[PDB]
């Protein structure tokens, strides 16, 4: 209800991996005071310092960040997050649950967005953000929404690219329920995302077949072809001379930006837009 | 500014235990709400069932509280239950008024778990011959027909197995609250 | 002494590798009527058809083309190629020589060529080029200049690019030994070539660990030798390979400024767009 | 399409003057018979190396009827011999008679019997042993106080035995015969 200038937003980014959330950032016009980023692959990591020229501040593990380093080097405006899930979804019959493995990482993020949340009295925004799989235990995500204090929204970036990918998110960004918008530069189609001299068997693509032929062989898809189905620009992640299992990987493992160009969006009124 | 009787939250294994100490210590009880992991299904003392049906306003509503523990003599589900409990009990910041925990485990544990609970709760545990015992009071600081009422239920149940050594431990809490 | 409409340039590209010819051709506005490509790597042919858009009409083995098949496909008004060179590499210890091994090859060029040129009394312009390394045999050079009725030139990529790449090209291009031009495109140093981040050791590349990252020591990365070799960025950003296959693709690959160097006369010979 | 006049041949076969010899053999007169020999390093002639001998040069002592190499690593004779016949060859157009034939060991690597076979575009000869590429009638084939002192040895050791001047024999019917 007061009058101030509109500052640049302060994002704390845990489990960065390629740095998604400030590519989408930076790609609807919002001005990015500092990111502040905890990534242990290296890959990725080298990902984000050469695609977003080491505007990234890396700290390493998010579990050497402590609640005296998210004073110090903030306040932060948004804290986003998608912990690893090889702990949490039922395809691996050697998943050690929420709380064991992998999945008790989930409780970092619940720590230090409690260390980050404004003091009571502060009517600052605030926002948070927290991704994982939609295919986990029933008992894993009651256990979720209950420490996080909010129920999911299911986002299933089949419906704005071409890619069988639903979601679990937990926040208090705008209008996370509301409808996705399917805009032009959406490839929703395999075909769209494949490169020159190939043809897509399928309209959407699962993370046994091959989707593609190529005259006449069959074939997987190419990381650029993936990189335009995820919906990242053409050769993002080439870099660091890694392998194409590597490569793979680091997109296995990423998020949807057009899905987290809609979460995002309602941002533009609370931050300043260049 | 004057000293008033304890309240207590527990997540202990054993509703009793906790309890049992501060009767033992001679520490007035204004409120002891106690509630179990339970992770297989769904005036002053209360027991509140199912740990994952206690939520912050329940702890808002129930609280104010001065001690928070938990533990027992799948280590790591009752000890994050415990660290929300403790989260969402905390008194706010810039709230001076005394606010004590104490988490006792076992020290059979993996010692990826031993350093992720000494980092969670910012503190080095206490070894006593053998548990682990992490706590905020003084001196746990460390570096690094016609028959009978009762009648079958089908249940096992669970006992206080923790000694007065390691009440010594809560002793602190004397100087803290009222004493009658 | 005649007049008629400049018409497009029909090339025969022989080991084509990643098609650095008709990236060239492009990049000059030469329109290119046609452009046949002999190609055995597939991961090569995969790199020239995605790039080019199928453009590229493949005919496989070099040894599978026949004269018939020259006078068929053609005419041809240049003839471009680049033998493999291991061995004729004095590097190799185990090089079989010009006329063993892999190097016999050569005469495949050295063939259809023959089968290319225009026939006695035909005054059409017809172009041909042959590029190979340095570092072989004098007494193979001394027959590949005996076989070609040409002496080579000498070019070394370091004058235009980041790279200590110096080539033999025999041919007939107009004036081939002209002083190369140093561009504004042309990043001669090192560092110009690398991604965000690094710092180059030397000026130019002659392949110790050329980079520095933060506190450690790194090779090159396949964009940064991208803009070595003067390809645009992420070129050989297809087809699923392994690293290995993007630096062996590059290895054997032209530098781009060089051929660009040699094939600028030909814009005054066809038609431009 | 006039009378009969003598063969022109070029040699670059191992062992000089075999051809002469066969000709000799098989009565065809001679007007021009140019010799030269494949080296490791530096009207009837020898000229020397084959690497001293130019397209020019092929042009001067030319016209030529006849092309013969080979031997009784072997890719460097067979393409010196390739570089000849190609200089030698007539010009599109010209109908005139103009003949070939090159001879190797069958032990050979089987490569280098396809690659000879497709740069010749011809099938071998097989005769009990050494092959024989031609274009000679015959040859067509489908599928598969002394003088001497002193010097580095000249054997001049060379087959041609009638069934290898058989091969020859068409010949005689495209160029005089004395
Ligand atoms: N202990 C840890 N501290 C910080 N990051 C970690 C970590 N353990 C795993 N990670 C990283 O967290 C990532 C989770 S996958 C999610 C990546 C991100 N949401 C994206 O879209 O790119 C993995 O890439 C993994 O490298
Ligand atoms: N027998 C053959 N027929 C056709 N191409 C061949 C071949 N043997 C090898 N090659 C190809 O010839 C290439 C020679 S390296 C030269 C590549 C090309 N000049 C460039 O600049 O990219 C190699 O890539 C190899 O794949």
């Amino acid at each position: 209800g007061s009058a101030e200038k509109r500052k640049p937003i302060r994002v704390l980014s845990l489990f960065d991996g390629i740095a998604t959330g400030l590519l989408v950032l930076k790609d609807l016009g919002i001005q990015v005071d500092r990111y502040i980023a905890s990534e242990v692959c290296e890959d990725s990591i080298t990902v984000g310092m050469v695609r977003h020229q080491g505007k990234i501040m890396y700290v390493g593990d998010v579990r050497s960040v402590t609640q005296k380093h998210i004073q110090e080097w903030g306040p932060f405006d948004l804290v986003i997050g998608g912990s690893p899930c090889n702990d949490l979804s039922i395809v691996n019959p050697a998943r050690k649950g929420l709380y064991e493995g992998t999945g008790r990482l989930f409780f970092e993020f619940y720590r230090l967005l409690h260390d980050a949340r404004p003091k009571e009295g502060d009517d600052r925004p605030f926002f948070w953000l927290f991704e994982n799989v939609v295919a986990m235990g029933v008992s894993d995500k009651r256990d979720i929404s209950r420490f996080l204090e909010s129920n999911p929204v299911m986002i299933d970036a089949k419906e704005v690219s071409a890619a069988h990918r639903a979601r679990y998110f937990w926040g208090n960004l705008p209008g996370m329920n509301r409808p996705l918008a399917s805009t032009v530069n959406d490839k929703l189609e395999l075909q769209e995302c494949l490169e020159h001299g190939r043809i897509a068997k399928f309209s959407k693509v699962r993370t046994q077949h091959f989707p593609v032929f190529m005259n006449e062989k069959e074939d997987i898809l190419w990381c650029t072809e993936m990189e335009r189905v995820f919906g990242f620009p053409v050769h993002y992640t080439d870099v660091s001379n890694m392998s194409r299992l590597a490569r793979q990987r680091l997109l296995g493992r990423s998020w949807s930006v057009p899905v987290i160009r809609h979460l995002f969006a309602p941002l533009k009124e609370y931050f300043a837009c260049v």
